[PDB]
């Protein structure tokens, strides 16, 4: 692995802010500002994917994620014709289990300081409208974030964004959800990422946790600034993000690649431990 | 040393088109896109200098650069109060001599491909209007670039920049030229960096090569979006770069730091070899 060499200046402030506000929290000894990315993905950081390495959003294409082995371009980014963009990102979670992933995705979302463990440089804020769900009885791990919305403030590039991420049952997009078990997929986190104000789509997002001998691998896909949720129409009266005068789908896709690899490789360093300490 | 983990999308295009066009030059074998920064400056990539670590442009301040040992914050960046920026950077050149540096600063400037050697991802073009100066007999190395103007197209961040660098004798800014020999300074590359059209000031630029026992060390200073050339009056009719909407002096200073460290650490990997091969 190799240490990150670029830290946008607003994020140099935020990481210090986060380090301080978390001082007394019990999980605070998980706060490590050190971030890195594995040697194996460096080619993906230096050149875009070719068009034929891009996965589509039809159920045919999506369900290709359930095949054993790997697809073309497991990790990379590129611009798309619309002015939209695409990111794929594989991240390994050795010595962790998909249940830890499931656990993690609701656990982090109720305290901002918890969120800042995940990316100490970029995560500023997170809240839900349903605090109750943290403690309610007889819910599985999935039931505590699937269906929910996370209102998030974070940096995915130079500037802070206010985004709303709603998680969905993958079957809603035509995923062969029943086939998840046999394909060794044991956790998922899929949904739409909208801008807080205009509700423009920043990303259709997929996270699939597939079991490996050492733990599990995360296979993630983002279709950036696309026109619609898969298997749905565009929302009437909401413009595509590609219409925003300065916006670049290609560059956003690159930032998403860098962000995703930084975020999830970091999580993978302390997920099995924070689970053992704060989970069931 | 650590490899660069961040490559703006336009530079990923430029490095490929740079590799293509150099293919068949006699110095093509020096083209290597692997870039890296030393462990010792990571601190400086993660947080800004405080203002008491910023050197001024008064001849009294500039001349501190001649003092034995180091100043505070030899390597770093920060915003300045008036929207301006500041970059300082130290880069080590083991097995190199200041004379190779004097040689390099003219030799590279006469073909765009030579320039691309220096930073394969960011250098797109260079031209000078005095091609005879390359082959005029009996000129010192310094006479081949001091007073000359290099018209440059390059990335210092996300977007190409068309700039013009005009190199000056350091005396012209109040530098105790007499003192250079005894301070171990055997080469210099100082000048004003102006924007192609507007002639707005992008940087006041100082590069000093001080002899070390392993070769030389390069000590660099940039005052970004400053108001005038040292020891001179602001040109009437030119706005300060800080007046352009969107310009962050602070952000530009950070880009300049990443850019200096990449560039000159890269130059250091091959300068002794290409001097031996293409110099005197
Ligand atoms: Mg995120
Ligand atoms: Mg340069």
């Amino acid at each position: 692995v190799h240490p990150i060499t670029y830290y946008p200046v607003d994020t140099q402030r935020l990481v210090r802010s986060n380090a301080e506000r978390i001082r007394h929290k019990p999980y605070a000894h998980y706060f490590n500002p050190d971030v890195a990315v594995p040697e194996e993905v460096f080619a993906a950081l230096k050149a875009p994917l070719e068009p034929e390495q891009v996965l589509g959003t039809s159920s045919t294409e999506l369900n290709r994620l359930l095949e054993p082995g790997y697809l073309e371009g497991e990790t990379g980014y590129c611009g798309l014709p619309d002015g939209a963009g695409y990111t794929s990102s594989l991240v390994r979670f050795p010595g962790a289990t998909p249940e830890m992933f499931r656990w993690w995705f609701w656990w982090h979302s109720f305290e901002p300081e918890r969120y800042s463990l995940w990316h100490p440089w970029c995560h500023a804020d997170i809240w839900r409208t349903d605090p109750e769900t943290e403690t309610a009885p007889n819910l599985t791990d999935e039931q505590r974030y699937v269906g929910s919305t996370h209102h998030i403030n974070e940096y995915i590039g130079q500037d802070p964004l206010d985004i709303e991420i709603t998680f969905i049952d993958p079957a809603r997009w035509g995923f062969d959800a029943d086939g998840f078990a046999a394909a060794g997929i044991g956790a998922h986190a899929c949904g739409s990422v909208l801008m807080k104000g205009s509700h423009m789509r920043l990303a259709t997002m997929v996270h699939l946790a597939r079991i490996t001998d050492d733990g599990f691998e995360l296979r993630s896909r983002y279709w950036i600034a696309d026109r619609a949720e898969p298997r749905h129409d565009p929302v009437a009266g909401i413009a595509q993000l590609t219409t925003v005068p300065g916006f670049s789908g290609e560059r956003q896709a690159y930032e998403q690649l860098v962000h995703d690899q930084t975020e999830f490789n970091h999580l993978a360093t302390f997920l099995p431990d924070i689970y053992q300490e704060f989970g069931p």
